[PDB]
């Protein structure tokens, strides 16, 4: 069994990195890119590929016929954003790719779950269970894991100013992030916290502290960090 | 191989050098030691511990013409091993920094030529670092060590919504290797406020902060700032 290809009305915004019109595009459904919510009428699926996807929703709802498809790419929104679509007699669904092939999926009736579980699956996709509830909380999580980026990067052109061997310190950073320390002593932490130039380092080597402390108990720390 | 020698170590629990395992693990003749008075016997006697100039002032009224003395410290310099050298002693120092690098120090050609015979058999090379910059390459050093603190508390957050440890590895993987601008700010905010977890959140900022600064987006430095 293989669903057909599909007319696509896709709204894109600039503001989402999904990609839905190329990902659909390629496994051969027909897109088209609408500018105007009156243009979805001829269309068999109508994609929200936005982050504002609230809006979209107010503007299409006076368009949305009776068995049109409807599929937001957000993370943030539940399936609840899509509501007035599914009265208007919309088929609701939404699918967000959180990497790894592992997409969020929702829809509010057996249909639209068969169908977005289905679109998921042409895309070399898989879905992870959450609950709409926890959504905001999973976008945190994902930032603050790409955040490991923003410290490597860091650390390197530091530690790079004493060895001036960017293979060398590379390799030293990344042996860094998958081998455990444990803090060194409230003084030896002070000490190398005063000898740092950058005062953007500085301040997060301090904060870096205070969440080592936090979670191995190192109270001594943990006060001195937070009494900044 | 050249000739194994008696090595007397102090070791205090301080430093996390290992130096008793690694003398041991090429044939020396290694005796942790527990009084200043029993270095006696010993041909080679290393301070591994971060106060060295507590264990020099203990050990220089016992030390003995031709004595080999090194210290593990990455924060001292040479001239705290002096009162042993006025004991007619031979002084140096040997602290890895990762990648089988070593800072290196002796105030004499034999000093040299022996701690880089250790060094050497230990499978290390040595880099050149000079005494002023030892501090703040001491903090470099800690702060390339919190990308495990990051890592470990990000992979816990993110496997709190996935439940499998190897697909939650290298969406982190992913993350940490691949650099991506900065959500807007309202994002910023609102993925903040989702973090249950009060230390994960503080760092969270912090780190949003810090990535702020790099890329230049004030509004968001701005906001981080006021959340102090």
């Amino acid at each position: 069994m293989q669903a057909p290809r599909l007319r696509v009305g896709i709204f894109d915004d600039g503001s989402s990195t999904v990609n839905m019109a190329e990902k659909l595009d390629s496994v051969g459904h027909y897109v088209t890119v609408l500018h105007a919510p009156e243009d979805i009428r001829d269309f068999e699926l109508v994609v929200i590929d936005a982050h504002g996807v609230e809006g979209y929703v107010e503007k299409l709802s006076a368009f949305a016929r009776r068995g049109q498809m409807f599929l937001h790419t957000s993370l943030t929104h539940g399936i609840t954003v899509m509501d007035p679509l599914e009265t208007s007699g919309g088929i609701v669904m939404s699918a967000h790719p959180i990497g790894q092939d592992r997409w969020v999926a929702s829809a509010l009736d057996e249909l639209g779950e068969t169908i977005v579980g289905l679109l998921v699956g042409e895309l070399g996709g898989s879905i992870v269970e959450i609950a709409d509830d926890k959504r905001a909380q999973l976008a945190a999580a994902l930032t603050y894991a790409g955040f490991l980026s923003t410290l490597q990067r860091d650390a390197s052109y530091f530690l790079d100013e004493f060895l001036g061997d960017p293979d060398v310190t590379s390799d030293i950073v990344m042996d860094s992030a998958q081998q455990f320390q444990a803090l060194p002593s409230l003084d030896e932490v002070i000490a190398q916290y005063d000898s740092i130039n950058n005062p953007g380092r500085q301040r997060l080597f301090r904060d870096l502290a205070r969440r080592q402390a936090e979670i191995s108990r190192a109270q001594d720390i943990e006060l001195w960090a937070i009494q900044k």
